[PDB]
């Protein structure tokens, strides 16, 4: 009578990785690809002979700059006079130009010189995320549900969509990244009564705070607040810049101009980063690093937190003008959600908990997977289609 219907999946879209679920049997699936990751990088890269994204485009980013597209959600529905265009193209070492004031990227690639607009990067990164999850179910997926920030205004959302249609995805709708969030925690499923939650949400460029009220299911985005110059990138930056002192003091090398040696030297302290999130120190052992010299060497935790310590409190003045904003007090708020990878570092956590006088924080779902979780169950409640009993 009626053919089995396909699963619809939830994927969060995101400037530097992607993330995609399913709901299926009561419950999430975050799908991993062939490479057993449960995020993939949104790049795209062009050559001569192939364009590779995620993983493989990341992975030769290296040799390859001026072709490797990253941060596209940065561009997306954005004019190419706007100012925050203006600022960031001095970061890219690819090429960003005018096509009726509006922004494209320019590449090789195969043998030719193209411009791409950013929903065309990203209908890229969605096709990926849709084979990702097709390999997982062993059919073609058709329905989708996007995720973009809250402060996202109607071109940027528009241009989402295009992106999504260009990708060959039915786009059920486009929602907001901390009411995915919240959905992820069954937040809207309390019943009668207000609550106010706080979403705290840490990433690899950028930092934003937002409030919402949730009243019977229905959410309402009260204040948003954060920083555009704040996330795991500026961590970083400071142990990057601890070893290269240390290296200099211990050898009398200063070994700053050998790009090859401060990417192997960042690479390292990107992954001692992540080691220090589950314990109290970690080592750094990278061999031949400058003038064949071996660099094995350790960092603890409490050096780290120390190294970043203003970058961690100054999290806390978005938080309070957030709170200023709703016109609501710390008290208040009902529930604290964490969101992105950056939010594991125990002191980051700490900081927010004493903040909030003790609270429980919501993190058992994983904080870099919590969007695309709760697109996912949002995207299988939008294909229902049950018909009524007498
Ligand atoms: N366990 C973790 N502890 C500390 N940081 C982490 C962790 N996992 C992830 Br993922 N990150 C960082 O999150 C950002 C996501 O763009 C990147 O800067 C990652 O380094
Ligand atoms: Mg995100």
């Amino acid at each position: 009578g009626s053919m089995a219907k396909a699963a619809a999946i939830g994927i969060d879209l995101g400037t530097t990785y992607s993330c995609v679920g399913v709901f299926q049997h009561g419950k999430v699936e975050i799908i991993a690809n062939d490479q057993g990751n449960r995020t993939t990088p949104s790049y795209v890269a062009f050559t001569d002979t192939e364009r590779l994204i995620g993983d493989a485009a990341k992975n030769q980013v290296a040799l390859n700059p001026q072709n490797t597209v990253f941060d596209a959600k940065r561009l997306i529905g954005r004019k190419f006079g706007d100012p925050v265009v203006q600022s960031d193209m001095k970061h890219w070492p690819f090429q960003v130009i005018n096509d009726g004031d509006k922004p494209k990227v320019q590449v090789s690639y195969k043998g030719e010189t193209k411009a791409f607009y950013p929903e065309e990067i990203s209908s890229m990164v969605l096709t990926k995320m849709k084979e990702i999850a097709e390999a997982y179910l062993g059919y073609p997926v058709t329905n989708a549900v996007i995720t973009v920030p809250a402060y996202f205004n109607d071109s940027q959302r528009q241009a989402t969509k295009d992106a999504g249609v260009i990708a060959g995805l039915n786009v059920l709708r486009i929602i907001n990244e901390p009411t995915a969030a919240a959905i992820a925690y069954g937040l809207d499923r309390t019943g009668k009564g207000e609550r106010n939650v706080l979403i705290f949400d840490l990433g690899g460029g950028t930092f934003d705070v937002s409030i919402l009220t949730i009243d019977d299911g229905i959410f309402e985005v009260k204040a948003t607040a954060g920083d555009t110059h704040l996330g795991g990138e500026d961590f970083d930056n400071r142990l990057v810049n601890h070893f290269v002192e240390e290296f200099k003091r211990k050898h009398k090398k200063d070994i700053s101009q050998n790009k090859r040696a401060v990417r192997r030297l960042r690479t390292a302290c990107e992954r001692a980063k992540r080691t220090l999130s589950s314990s109290t120190q970690a080592s750094l052992e990278i061999d031949s690093l400058f003038e064949g010299i071996d660099f094995y060497t350790s960092i603890t935790r409490a050096r780290f937190e120390e190294l970043c310590s203003d970058l961690f409190r100054s999290t806390l003045e978005p938080v309070e003008k957030a709170l200023r904003d709703a016109k609501l007090d710390k008290a208040q708020i009902h529930d604290l959600v964490l969101v992105g990878g950056s939010t594991r570092i125990p002191k980051v956590q700490k900081l927010l908990q004493d903040f909030f006088n003790g609270r429980d924080l919501n993190k058992s779902i994983n904080p870099d997977e919590a969007v695309a979780y709760g697109a996912a169950v949002q995207a299988a409640i939008l294909i229902k289609s049950t018909r009524a009993a007498a």
